[PDB]
C-alpha cells in the first residue's frame, strides 16, 4: 500500500507524460520490442515491424501506445482503488490477448526506464521507488484476478 506523499510523486511525474501522451507511448512500445522482441509478436496488426524506423512510423503502434499509457494513468488515479479498471482489463489480457505477468513486468521497466531518461526533473530516486510500487501493486492485482480468471499468467 502506497502512502499518499509516494502517490503524489507518482502523479507529478504522470503530469509530464500526459504533454504528450502518444511520445511518451512510442518511446515506451519501442524500448519494450527492443529489449524484449518476443512480446512484439503479441501485435498482429504490427508485429511484422522490424526496425525502430519503422516502428516509429507506424500510426498502429502510436495509437497503442496512447491506449496502453491512457489506461495506466487511470489507473494510477485511482490510487489504488482500481478494481473497477482492473475487471476487464485482466479479462481482455488473461484471455483473448494472452499476457503473462512476465510480460506486465517488460512494460513496467521500459515506462521505468523511458521517465528515467525523459524526466530527470521528476523521476530521481524517491520518485522511481514510487512508480516502482505503484506498478508492482498493478502487476499483483492483476495477477490475483488473472488466477481468478483462470489464467496461470
Ligand atoms: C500497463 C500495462 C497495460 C495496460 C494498462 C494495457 C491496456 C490495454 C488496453 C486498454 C487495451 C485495449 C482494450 C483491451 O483490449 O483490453 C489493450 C489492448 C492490448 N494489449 Fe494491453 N495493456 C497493458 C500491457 C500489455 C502488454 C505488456 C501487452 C503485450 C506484451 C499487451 C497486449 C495488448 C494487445 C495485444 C492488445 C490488443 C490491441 C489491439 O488489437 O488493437 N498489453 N491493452
Amino acid at each position: 500500500v502506497l502512502s499518499e506523499g509516494e502517490w503524489q510523486l507518482v502523479l507529478h511525474v504522470w503530469a509530464k507524460v500526459e504533454a504528450d501522451v502518444a511520445g511518451h507511448g512510442q518511446d515506451i512500445l519501442i524500448r519494450l520490442f527492443k529489449s524484449h522482441p518476443e512480446t512484439l509478436e503479441k501485435f498482429d496488426r504490427f508485429k511484422h515491424l522490424k526496425t525502430e524506423a519503422e516502428m516509429k512510423a507506424s500510426e498502429d503502434l502510436k495509437k497503442a501506445g496512447v491506449t496502453v499509457l491512457t489506461a495506466l494513468g487511470a489507473i494510477l488515479k485511482k490510487k489504488g482503488h482500481h478494481e473497477a479498471e482492473l475487471k476487464p482489463l485482466a479479462q481482455s489480457h488473461a484471455t483473448k490477448h494472452k499476457i503473462p505477468i512476465k510480460y506486465l513486468e517488460f512494460i513496467s521497466e521500459a515506462i521505468i526506464h523511458v521517465l528515467h531518461s525523459r524526466h530527470p526533473g521528476n523521476f530521481g530516486a524517491d520518485a522511481q521507488g514510487a512508480m516502482n510500487k505503484a506498478l508492482e501493486l498493478f502487476r499483483k492485482d492483476i495477477a490475483a484476478k488473472y488466477k481468478e480468471l483462470g489464467y496461470q499468467g
